[PDB]
């Protein structure tokens, strides 16, 4: 596999979010990666809407969690691959209640038409991404509440607790490690992302990884 | 059973906590319970060890969350019925990292035989109350985000993903309601607490309730 | 005991030290403590010599580590009771490197008759500070690398690695703390001084809590 | 035996490390000498987890100490012989405070059989080191805290208290030398080396020398 890949240099990823007093996260992170797929298969970089998962998606629990192969899963099978823009069902559960779901009046921006689950395994997951883009990953954030940026290496793996997207890589680095990106606003960790180190399952990282299939 | 009950008037509940940034609601609402059982069986009111929980019960998960019936069970079954005091194992999960469990150096508060599961039945969960003091229960807390006072009437109530303390009710009032203690602070809410309306099932408040026996 | 004694503020401890590049830990406790006693035995308060037992305590082991039992033992077993002054016998291993016992030359500024050994106790270990002064007590200091300050509530409490001087105590505080003299620059800490948490035994602080005795 | 033999020169050494603020020269030294051994067997040279022994080895004490033999019989009676990849157990103790052992999550990189302590005998040690490579010894290093290079001749030599790594010696010098790899950055010393002088048992070098097995 390549050395290192950073998916935000190649124009793979879109701007760095924040889900409010809701938990979401899940609904960030299953959206982030349908984002880079679609972007990957050769159409335009869109914003596409965690609202549509928060509100429609009644296989997850909205502001109090959810998974995203439950997520994936509900596009393909409830909503036929559909995912709309931002801009036609845009996020409204910033203070914590989701608005009834809605189905007119929405524009679709992505079709998806399934979605693998990787292996749990640190290099096959960074072969897959340097290949096939972001990938959907559930990690144990509960330790991230006060990191400002660095490589990290202790983070508690104990309880996977959180959704986010894995961008990329690098392995030549002095301690290796993924790139992540999060959905905390850019105020947050290093404009948004954190380095996590890379060959240790920190964060639990590996356990449950996942992307959306445009193909 | 009577028309009002508010245990704080009674001086049988502890000052309000901050759970800080670790997801131990559970922990805070078991021992928010115990000390209110402790002091009511005869006692002085002690405050009690959250941390114990969060670091020492593996069979909820500290930061990431967990259920106040399985701490309740982790105290009989684990640790001889024994909860300690606050001031021997202190609160140090306030930045989402709990420390590591420790079964040296602390000193018993409370002791406790089990605990009872109420029904969820609004009515009966209030006259339990009145005679047997303060009860932990779930409820949605989703949508308590931009909650400052008054009387709670259009809670989300999906999805069960928070532990409080009951404290005492109003069935006097023009809306009936609730006396909660959250662990978010005096700055929360009405200095700490919550009211919400009674009879409705607001947050599904009936559910899950549950309390520690000193007897 | 009195809600909170600081000796500090009573006249009867002298200025933060530096160790400097030497495992000299243990004699800075050591001497700490005797220059405490000395004062409240009525005597002024006096800068005494830790290179005294660096050099000439051959039961302990001089910036590789000892224990203050045993140098408060060659103080009476071997020295006959006598501290000599910091200005006469003054500090040397701020490089690692302890020149050779010397005896000529030097001026006692202390007597002391024995020491004892305190229960492990910290309530009684409170009680014997607040009639009869500072205390010396040996730590887990391992996870003290980073401290700038506030009350340290998960002090890392598994293995004695260092000796230090309790102070004082705070029980009134919302954390009730112990006050604690280091030996590592008034740039460490809080101008040379930190709190722990008090009533877990945080750093294992009760463990080998003891004092020289003048009378 | 040869005149002369630098380890390092035979690319069987790893780079100079940095335990930080954290009393884990043993688990440095342990893992330095599994390391060159690794490479001694025929295998690629590769980074080994000092962290696996700071946090799992609990017949040692983490920041506070320990020792190689313990290390060594550790690694072989409590885990399988394994020794972790540094990639997949990465050193987390710099600032003092070791992550609790986790069991899951890493990946082998060494595996050893037992160790061998070596006679108290420096020409013996020295022919035993050009044969079979690099030597884990406990030193007296207290008085190393100013060296920046050279032969050093007079070292303090009373009190075993750091452990590090012959790498090779020289025998044809005007003044015979041992070459040692600390763990105290590159920035110290030579490169991150010492040479003490060899034959007048220098900073006690050959009182505790020994070395893992592979074969
Ligand atoms: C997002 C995580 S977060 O809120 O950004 C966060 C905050 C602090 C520390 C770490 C993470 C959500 C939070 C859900 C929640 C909100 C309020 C109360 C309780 C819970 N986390 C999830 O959605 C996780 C993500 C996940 C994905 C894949 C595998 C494992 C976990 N899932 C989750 O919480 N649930 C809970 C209930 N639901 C039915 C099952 C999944
Ligand atoms: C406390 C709730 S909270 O953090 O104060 C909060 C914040 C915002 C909105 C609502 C509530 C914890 C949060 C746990 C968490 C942290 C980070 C990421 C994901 C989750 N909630 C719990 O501990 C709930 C409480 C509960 C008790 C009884 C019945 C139902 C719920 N339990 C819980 O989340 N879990 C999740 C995982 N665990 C293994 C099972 C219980
Ligand atoms: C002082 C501690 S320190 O150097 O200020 C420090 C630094 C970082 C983190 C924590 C503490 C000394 C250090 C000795 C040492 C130096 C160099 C290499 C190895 C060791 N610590 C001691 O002197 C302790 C104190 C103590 C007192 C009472 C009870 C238990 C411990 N004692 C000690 O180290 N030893 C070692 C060998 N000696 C013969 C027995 C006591
Ligand atoms: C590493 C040595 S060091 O920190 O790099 C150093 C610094 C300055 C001068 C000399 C050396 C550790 C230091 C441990 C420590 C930290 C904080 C307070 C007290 C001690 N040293 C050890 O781990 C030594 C090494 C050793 C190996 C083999 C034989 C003899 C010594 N061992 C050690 O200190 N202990 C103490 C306690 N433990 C239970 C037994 C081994």
């Amino acid at each position: 596999a390549p050395a290192a890949v950073d998916w935000r240099a190649r124009g793979a990823v879109t701007a760095v979010k924040d889900q409010g007093q809701c938990g979401s996260c899940w609904a960030f992170s299953a959206i982030g990666n349908v984002e880079c797929q679609w972007f990957l298969a050769g159409h335009p970089l869109t914003n596409l809407s965690e609202q549509m998962l928060v509100s429609c998606d009644k296989t997850d629990s909205g502001c109090s969690g959810g998974l995203m192969n439950n997520a994936f899963e509900w596009i393909v099978q409830e909503n036929n691959g559909a995912v709309y823009t931002e801009d036609s069902y845009p996020y409204a559960s910033g203070e914590g209640i989701s608005p009834p779901c809605t189905t007119s009046g929405h524009t679709v921006g992505a079709t998806i038409t399934g979605h693998v689950e990787l292996p749990q395994d640190e290099a096959q997951i960074a072969a897959w991404l340097a290949v096939n883009g972001p990938v959907a990953v559930a990690v144990d954030a509960s330790s991230w509440m006060t990191y400002t940026g660095g490589v990290m290496t202790s983070c508690v793996s104990e309880q996977l607790d959180h959704g986010v997207l894995l961008v990329g890589y690098n392995d030549s680095a002095a301690v290796p490690y993924w790139i992540i990106k999060n959905s905390w606003t850019t105020q947050w960790g290093e404009e948004g992302y954190i380095r996590i180190a890379k060959g240790s399952n920190q964060c639990l990282v590996k356990e449950e990884a996942s992307s959306a299939v445009v193909g």
